[PDB]
């Protein structure tokens, strides 16, 4: 009913040491060489904590989850073990548990960040371009390994802007992309769930991030947090219409025999659609351009199958003064 556009083979060619994830086994780390420090998150499943591993007396992250669904929590390991070393993902340095109760911990690298409410506003035209791009490297890079991160958002995006430097953290959500595969639509946050979600289309894959990487871009480039701005996940449906348009949305469900639920009836009207340009003002024109519109047009869209990969995102002209950028560093 739908298989991805890029990166279908690879979970298959890669072995099912390479995916299977239930049958790892955790050589933990010593729980008690890590001296949790200070409160610096929390989450659905987990609590984060700044800390100091003992032995080398250096800051890192420690996020205990909850401990039951084994898997769920062998998921994100296998995950993490597996991106070792690529671009911009977010370092693995120990996993522990406590002796008695068994309940886990991740223990990450840490990321002087800055929250992105106070962060974005203080943005050029080039860091949006320059964050943006050094995001598509970790977001192409787990595709191209078969993960889909199905969690994507500022909230999971630390920035260190003195550095310069961008992780993607959280992958609790992150599962493996298997052809035809009928994935749980409720992942993601409620303003970063994509179409195919809240109309419960379960064979979606790596295209399902890009939707997500245009919401953020979108908030960042009209600054309106967050771009749609649904009350539940029914109202997300209805503010994406109000954008996009309800005639390019009837075309996608027949494209794909959706057949929208009856809620709907009442609460979904006929929208024409909103070009970009009406979201332009003049608190926001600083990062507007025919570019940036252009690419994120290409971001935001109801067929999936429609969406830039990864890929061919960096391609993109509003990436090139990066490219170039980083070319002249060189
Ligand atoms: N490496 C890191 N460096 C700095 N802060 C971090 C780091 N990892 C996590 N945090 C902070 O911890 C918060 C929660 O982390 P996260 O790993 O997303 O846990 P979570 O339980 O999955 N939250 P959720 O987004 O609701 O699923 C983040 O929003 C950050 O502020
Ligand atoms: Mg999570």
């Amino acid at each position: 009913r739908s298989v991805a556009r890029v990166y279908a083979n690879v979970n298959e060619k890669l072995g099912r040491s390479w995916w299977d994830y239930d049958n790892l086994v955790v050589q933990w780390g010593v729980q008690d060489n890590y001296e949790i420090v200070r409160k610096v998150g929390r989450g659905k499943y987990s609590e984060v904590f700044e800390s100091i591993h003992l032995p080398t007396d250096s800051k890192c992250i420690v996020k205990v989850l909850k401990p039951v669904k084994k898997k769920k929590i062998k998921r994100e390991i296998k995950i993490l073990q597996n991106l070792a070393g690529g671009p911009n993902v977010v370092g693995l340095l120990d996993v522990v548990r406590d002796s008695q109760s068994k309940t886990p911990s991740i223990v990450t690298e840490y990321v002087n960040n800055t929250e992105f409410k106070t962060l974005y506003p203080k943005f050029s035209d080039f860091d949006v371009r320059y964050y943006i791009f050094e995001l598509l490297k970790a977001l192409d890079f787990c595709h191209s390994k078969g993960i889909m991160h199905r969690d994507v958002k500022p909230h999971n995006v630390m920035i260190d802007h003195e550095k310069r430097t961008l992780r993607l953290i959280d992958w609790g959500l992150a599962e493996f992309y298997h052809p035809g595969t009928e994935y749980n639509v409720r992942v993601a946050s409620r303003y970063f769930k994509g179409p195919e979600l809240l109309v419960d289309f379960q064979e979606y894959d790596y295209s399902l991030d890009m939707w997500s990487l245009g919401c953020m871009f979108a908030s960042m480039i009209f600054r309106k947090e967050p771009f749609f701005h649904g009350h539940d996940n029914a109202d997300q449906l209805v503010k994406i219409a109000k954008v996009l348009g309800t005639d390019e949305l009837y075309t996608y469900l027949e494209r794909y025999d959706i057949d929208l639920d009856a809620q709907f009836d009442d609460i979904l009207g006929r929208y024409p659609r909103k070009p970009w340009s009406r979201f332009v003002s003049s608190e926001n024109q600083r990062y507007i351009s025919s570019e940036a519109i252009d690419f994120l047009d290409k971001l935001l869209r109801y067929d999936h199958q429609e969406r830039l990969t990864a890929e061919e995102a960096k391609e993109h002209p509003y990436f090139e003064p990066v490219r170039q950028a980083a070319a002249q560093a060189s």
